[PDB]
């Protein structure tokens, strides 16, 4: 989904450690 | 497993997100 249709909603970035495992 | 084995599949591509960034 796109951050345009939940009622409730917040602000964080999702890590995806694998950015670290590839440098 | 091996392709082989299975019955009914499908040739196909399967996307890794990984090796673009690694790129
Ligand atoms: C009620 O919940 C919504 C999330 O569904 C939130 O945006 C809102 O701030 C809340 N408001 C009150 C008055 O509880
Ligand atoms: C699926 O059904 C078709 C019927 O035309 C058949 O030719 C095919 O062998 C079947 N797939 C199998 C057994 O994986
Ligand atoms: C595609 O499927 C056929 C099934 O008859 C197979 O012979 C062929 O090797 C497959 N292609 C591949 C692995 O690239």
């Amino acid at each position: 989904g796109n951050c345009d249709v939940v009622i409730g909603i917040v602000n964080n970035t999702v890590y995806d450690p694998l950015q670290p495992e590839l440098d």
